[PDB]
């Protein structure tokens, strides 16, 4: 659920740190 799944992007996003 977007909702949640929102909140997962951020952490996710939070990893994705090198955008390499």
């Amino acid at each position: 659920g977007s909702t949640l799944y929102t909140e997962s992007r951020k952490l996710l996003r939070s990893w994705h740190l090198p955008s390499v």
